[PDB]
């Protein structure tokens, strides 16, 4: 349960 759960949204800026 971190910023990323994988190839979904491993980036947001």
């Amino acid at each position: 349960i971190w910023g990323c759960x994988g190839k979904l949204i491993c980036t947001t800026a």
